[PDB]
């Protein structure tokens, strides 16, 4: 056991733990979305690359918290991960819509475990959510809804025509 | 007080004063521009960064102004800065148009400063305005008058399409 | 509107705008001390510079704050800009302490709004002000009070010696 | 005789040669103002060396004159160069004073015929000014103005060690 841990809660523990199961499950989600935008009859290589690109910044918080767990002398666990929500994922504004609901999802449990950081006096707990992952989550969130705007914008009467054009003009490839 | 002083009138030193004050005014109307097209609701970059360019532009204007004042043995006197004349400017048609307007107000100050300048015989002040401020004021208009052509013709009946194409691929993002 | 607005109050939105006021109000101070301190019949240049890179650093603060309103799904909104509280501004000595003075304000108003996050449980904003506002702030005042001390000290029985001396081996020309 | 002369009027063409020999007089001052601070019981080496610069810029402004003569198909003309109006100069002081006095002079000269050329429709004969005379002219006066605030400041009750310091810390050696 630990020799280390020291103003470490049970409680903040398990709400660590659970948070990575959360962003494994967003890493998860935003695997299916980039394969989605990958297929032959979607074929939105911008959209696709976005999502995948969050599949890998979701896992890596997910690292990072495990890291921290093990530098304060708590004991990861792992727990079976859900599959995405859904097996397709519409437009391009479906996507991005789906996005943010689970962004502001993960923002809302980095602010109760800040909440609860705080409660328990543990500001290595609280610097931590707020040195990694509270302005990136913010950020984030301001990127996509960017986008959603400019999808919507895009739609007007010809929904394909926006839809190309946002994917060659905005996303990256 | 000056040991300087030659050839500058009260009636032109008031006049600079007024300009400075109309130059930091027009800068804050680009900054709140600039913010307003980078709203998560708004979402137009390249929009932004033309207004905010601009902000600095007018700021580098009204700095200009201030050392000729004092390089002549006037004194600066600054008065209160009124607000922008919206807090929500429409669309980006809406936005280039009240640009215009406000260069063609500060354009007109120009000129009537420039023409007192004419009737003192202070030719360094009317060299200066030459030099520094007609020639840079008449290029930035036409460059606003491009603009503007170019958005009205991209209105057509999709107007969300055009107002994003010409963010994309005339302004710099 | 907002499409991303989360954990963020009314009450900090408008104590954000206020905050931008008050340091666009203090850029407007500092670039009325620096044209004061470049007059013919004042030249002092480092003085003059010292104050001028003070207005660029605090129209720098009050974007980032836009910045961040933005980011946050808040709704910048701009008010009337008070012109300085002097149109002269005397010695080095007095200029120095009406910066302090005024540096001592901004420096309350971050923390007022620190604590209103902080009663919020808004800690993007408590993260926010820490990671770019306060330290830089008590950097500022120290630096400033240094200044002071050595202002003080150079008055002696030749207040023009000393104030020329510090001008020229103190501050950066 | 000229085949090239055009809109060039026998009065300006004489307030031209007046004007060689205005700048050929202020030369001749500065060339004795900076021997007279080489001396070695005046010994101000920042002090020669600022009015022996000016001297050559006066000759230049001169043989800028003469140059555009020329190019206007006007005659130049010489006439006897007066020795300067003292032999010794006084203090740093008492030498600033002087020559702002001088520069005051060319300024008013460089006015004067700035407008014989308006009221003789000669655009050219302006332009030239303008280019390369009048702001040349307001930039050293205030370079002046502000130096001879310096050297006011230091005179305090210790006047010999605030002329070592003028000398010292703002003149270049
Ligand atoms: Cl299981
Ligand atoms: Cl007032
Ligand atoms: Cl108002
Ligand atoms: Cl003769």
């Amino acid at each position: 056991s630990s020799q280390i841990r020291q103003n470490y809660s049970t409680e903040v523990e398990a709400a660590v733990n659970r948070l990575v199961n959360l962003y494994l499950r967003a890493s998860y989600t935003y695997l299916s979305l980039g394969f989605y935008f990958d297929r032959d009859d979607v074929a939105l290589e911008g959209v696709c690359h976005f999502f995948r690109e969050l599949a890998e910044e979701k896992r890596e918080g997910a690292e990072r918290l495990l890291k921290m767990q093990n530098q304060r002398g708590g004991r990861a666990l792992f727990q079976d991960l859900q599959k995405p929500s859904q097996d397709e994922w519409g437009t391009t504004l479906d996507a991005m819509k789906a996005a943010i609901v689970l962004e502001k999802s993960l923002n809302q449990a980095l602010l109760d475990l800040h909440a609860l950081g705080s409660a328990q006096a543990d500001p290595h707990l609280c610097d931590f959510l707020e040195s990694h992952f509270l302005d990136e989550e913010v950020k984030l969130i301001k990127k996509m809804g960017d986008h959603l705007t400019n999808i919507q914008r895009l739609v007007g009467s010809q929904a394909g025509l926006g839809e190309y054009l946002f994917e060659r003009l905005t996303l990256k490839h």
